[PDB]
């Protein structure tokens, strides 16, 4: 099961930010609200917004920040890359222990999708190798965040900014730097060729075994390099020795050596699933990490 | 592609989770106002789970035998009673985080969010569909009992599931918040069989409406059917028969697309009888049956 972190610690931080006729979500931590800077744009600014120029022309009172019924008074504002930082006269009393991290491609996180400052849904995403995410985001979702939770600490890794014409999504870390080659201007932008997250596919095959499904296993093995030759041919990411090490626990747990499972995946890639399905899916799933699998098996 | 399982935000339910222990048996409970709800098998010794006489075991218990904790903070129990398969422990503190809530009993095919919990602490949240055989495909380990399933409408949490057990096939069974099991199961440590499962027709139809909303409509045919004629055919393909309530909950999608429910039923009947023919719907040759009409509207229209 694709499982998200419990979202309550993040829900207590979501607010609504309005500038002009633009409304999206903000993240309220201590006395700062973080949100996408394109909230200051107009229709006539969207194609080539000179954000430093647009921002100098704004006053604090141009920003309407609402937490529930209460309005939060903006006292200062600044910009860090593509994120606006609105200082408010009130520290959020529900601020969790938190950190800002930049996630690696192949890593997963939970998304709290929000509209008008109100949380609407929670789901798990992976940062794709081409730095998109296959999210579920509609008009007004910008400023929704992605996160992981370790102990009491919320690690924020993603803030939502845009939907590409293909229907995948792009955004920044909480320092305001985009993942991938994208730009917060209102243009049709293509991503690089996506690839499949191989280490995650292998983790999910191990999961399918741990739940007593073995039809895809085989008596064969492969070298790491010969596997990677076939993987690259099918637009799978190369598997590194660190990946092999990371997969150890799953390997021990099943007594299936990593390179044995690589030989199974090689078979699946070349033959196909030939009608069959694995853990319910007609397709190979690549958005479970080895940790995600182990924390649940 | 385009659609995914989305849970409701879990915070309102996190604020209600506690742990309940009797001896060395710990599971989770739900604290609403001044009552804690939990599975009655907390009062069983692991050796009593084989063939428990619950009424007998409960007469032996007193309020001071129940350890209820929010985190590490004990909640004093001042009353106890049993309602079907759940225990209601009256406590001396009303939960200040109690949301607006109701207790609802859902139908097969309906979806809900599960907040999986251990020792009163939430671990994860995910969407489940109640199968026609009254099991769910959860991710539940030892200590998960008393985790709850819910939906959120406006401010109001509708609690619909409390977790009690795992069947030999790996699927899960439980009760509503009044302690009544979904399906033919009993809270005994015996081997119990789930009825053979079937496909959730109303959710497949919702999926076809979702395809149409997104411009994928090759499967719309020129025919209509009666509900009876459809149900008789569907059952030969291990699809559930439709009810009047199913027709009703497809109303909004039917109105959105202008495709009458029975016309879509005729389209589905042709897919069943003739197959997909190497074609795809929403990018798949497989028909999805775990998105309800409500789930579809949320992800299409927001």
């Amino acid at each position: 099961r694709k499982m998200a972190f419990p979202s309550g610690k993040v829900e207590g931080c979501m607010v609504q930010v309005t500038c002009g006729t633009t409304t999206l979500n903000g993240l309220w931590l201590d006395d700062v609200v973080y949100c996408p800077r394109h909230v200051i744009c107009t229709s006539e600014d969207m194609l080539n917004p000179n954000y430093e120029d647009l921002l100098i022309r704004k006053s604090n009172h141009n920003f309407l920040v609402q937490a529930g019924n209460v309005q939060l008074r903006v006292i200062g504002h600044s910009m860090q890359n593509c994120v606006l930082k609105l200082k408010v006269d009130t520290a959020n009393p529900k601020t969790p222990k938190y950190k800002f991290v930049r996630i690696q491609p192949g890593q997963t996180f939970s998304v709290l999708a929000c509209y008008n400052g109100s949380p609407s849904g929670v789901y798990q995403c992976a940062m794709r190798p081409n730095f998109t995410i296959k999210g579920s985001f509609l008009n007004g979702s910008c400023g929704s965040v992605g996160f992981n939770i370790d102990y009491d600490c919320v690690s924020f890794c993603y803030m939502h900014h845009m939907e590409l014409p293909t229907g995948v999504h792009a955004g920044t870390d909480l320092e305001g730097n985009f993942y991938g080659p994208f730009v917060d201007r209102q243009t049709a932008q293509a991503a690089g060729t996506d690839t499949t997250i191989t280490v995650n596919v292998l983790a999910w095959l191990y999961a399918a075994v741990i739940n007593g499904d073995r039809w895809f296993l085989n008596r064969f093995t492969t070298t790491l390099n010969d596997f990677n030759l076939v993987a690259m041919k099918y637009n799978y990411e190369p598997l590194t020795q660190d990946h092999v090490d990371i997969l150890g626990p799953l390997s021990a747990q099943t007594g299936i050596a990593v390179l044995d499972m690589c030989a199974s995946l090689k078979e699946l890639l070349q033959n196909g699933m030939n009608g069959r399905t694995i853990l319910g899916s007609a397709l190979l799933e690549d958005e479970f990490t080895p940790f995600d699998v182990v924390r649940q098996c």
